[PDB]
């Protein structure tokens, strides 16, 4: 048996313009995996959450593609962890997006790349 | 403003067996997106979930380094997702897993590959 | 210094139809790393021109928008390596395709999975 | 029937120190694929390439266990493109790179990341 692993039970919008956003959220116990640090699902869903605000912030509706993640350190319970989300090729059909989350001491703990596919204006 | 991303609120596990796991979930309305389909983190940590059972079940622990995904058809409202996840390679120091998911008809949902990195036994 | 890195100064086409390719080639000096192994870029272009190839194959012209790439094995000198493609999805202004390297052996060397974009019939 | 594909018959080290690489190479006709832009293996293997150059400048010895590479604008005949990599995050056991290039205009190419698995020192 496993609970279920949620994200965004709090959050805060920092910044949504122009393609950039941040988002701060707090680590908490539905974030958590089996071995007590923040699940790589929880933390992939930070990350797509905030390249759709960087869609919005475009102007645009989209939907993911692809996207790739790469883990560097752990996420951990009361860890208030920064989403940073940009723009980083806006094409006619598609767009690439960057994610990183860091730390409260501004460590990286994961890094995304998402590819969108616009479907309107 | 928007509500929390979850997953796992229902599940079952139909195998989990040396490196090959089976799970089956019904979509609901915590597993939707803006757009009414489900949530591209949602997708992926179903992917996640399965991929650490996988894991579990070679009799290993393990952590995940990368992931990379790939979104085909949508997830509805009332889906019922198969989620298959298979080692594809059992290194020393790394694992490979494929996870798939399916819905009720048999369409492919989505794909994603997770690079594990084995912690112990 | 470093010497040129080359693929496909040697291959046979096995299979080219309805989104399903297999290439053969024979892994000769121009294909290895400071190491001696396999170049990973050299096994990575084997599996994108053979994913081109499955386009082709769908009556479809394309180019890559992303693509992932897992190493299992190593490829060494005179290993023949046998590169198969399939289109996973054929979607209207995407594919998918699956590219799976093997050798000699049976030994799987690289996976890799191409998201395609279509620019023409 | 296809020419062989082929990376760095010319290029020129700008930088390589400490974990930060910079190499420009000028595109041929052997770096092209059918329709005359830069093949997607090519731009990759000058990823690649980069990517273990950045590994040896921080006195390591190491393979590539996964990359995932987005492309976002053709390279053409006679560009000059300049390979970008750096570690964005050295852990014990593996290590991340990006990469990135960009053309003789200051337009990005492509933008890859590489998950690097440390062998030696």
């Amino acid at each position: 048996h496993f609970d279920a692993i949620s994200a965004f039970e709090n959050y805060e919008i920092e910044k949504m313009r122009d393609g950039h956003v941040v988002v701060t959220t707090k680590v908490v116990n539905s974030s958590l995996n089996y071995y007590g640090n923040a699940h790589g699902g929880y933390l992939f869903t930070l990350c797509a959450q905030i390249s759709g605000l960087v869609v919005i912030s475009l102007g645009l509706d989209g939907v993911t593609l692809q996207s790739s993640i790469n883990y560097l350190k752990a996420g951990k319970l009361d860890d208030v962890l920064t989403i940073k989300g940009e723009c980083v090729h806006q094409g006619r059909t598609t767009c690439v997006m960057d994610v990183d989350i860091t730390n409260q001491e501004g460590r990286n703990v994961c890094k995304a790349t998402f590819t969108m596919f616009v479907t309107g204006q």
